[PDB]
Order: structure tokens, then C-alpha cells, then sequence
């Protein structure tokens, strides 16, 4: 399924992510290195955050409880639509999803 991370500088990086793949793993094992994944996907570090479009906001399921802690320490600024995207499992209805990726994760 179709996953377009947006780097801070515009440059847009389109992955096929397979069913149950995170989009950090997606990033990290494509070379999107504006994501980190210092924690390894627990929610556990913050560095993994993204800006989810907002048409999709919705689509994702909502962050967790060790989630919603994790993103009191994001670097770049919290939005609305701030998401740590190892938590974001890749489905067939997250089609075409857009990340919006910051300019610093540690
Ligand atoms: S990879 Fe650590 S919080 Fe996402």
C-alpha cells in the first residue's frame, strides 16, 4: 500500500509498505533517515515522530497510553497531528496515507 513520507524540505519519498509493517520500519529499512527509531518501535523515544495529513488523522487508530507520554518529549513541535509513526501499523485502508516528517527527531 501506497505511504509518502514529505521531508521538512518539501521532497517527497513513496514507499509500497506491505500489510503490518510500521512506517518506521518502512522509513528506516528504505533509507528515510529523517526518522530515527532510536527505541526500536516501543514508544519509548520519541524519535520516530511524524505529522500525519490530516485527511487521514481519522483513519489511524488513536495513540496509546504510553503513546500519548512519548509525545511530550517530541524535539520539533507538537501539532494536533503529531503521531510517533512505529506506532502506525500499514492496512490496505491507510492507502496513499502522507507523513509530513520534522526537521529533528533526537
Ligand atoms: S521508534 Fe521509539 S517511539 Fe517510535
Amino acid at each position: 500500500s501506497k505511504v509518502v513520507y514529505v521531508s521538512h524540505d518539501g521532497t517527497r519519498r513513496e514507499l509500497d509498505v506491505a500489510d503490518g509493517v510500521s512506517l518506521m520500519q518502512a522509513a528506516v529499512s528504505n533509507g528515510i533517515y529523517d526518522i530515527v527509531g532510536d527505541c526500536g518501535g516501543s514508544a519509548s523515544c520519541a524519535t520516530c515522530h511524524v505529522y500525519v495529513n490530516e485527511a487521514f488523522t481519522d483513519k489511524v487508530p488513536a495513540a496509546n497510553e504510553r503513546e500519548i507520554g512519548m509525545l511530550e518529549s517530541v524535539t520539533a513541535e507538537l501539532k494536533p497531528n503529531s503521531r510517533l509513526c512505529c506506532q502506525i501499523i500499514m492496512t490496505p485502508e491507510l492507502d496513499g496515507i502522507v507523513v509530513d516528517v520534522p526537521d529533528r527527531q533526537w
